[PDB]
């Protein structure tokens, strides 16, 4: 049915009251440190 869920009020707004790791190795110059 119809419940509340929170309140208004104009000065404080709205309070809602809802509750990959590739391992490789260097070896030129298949893979190199750039």
């Amino acid at each position: 049915g119809l419940e509340k869920i929170g309140t208004w009020d104009p000065a404080s707004g709205l309070n809602m009251t809802e509750s990959l790791i590739v391992t490789t190795i260097l070896e030129e110059p298949y893979v190199l440190f750039k």
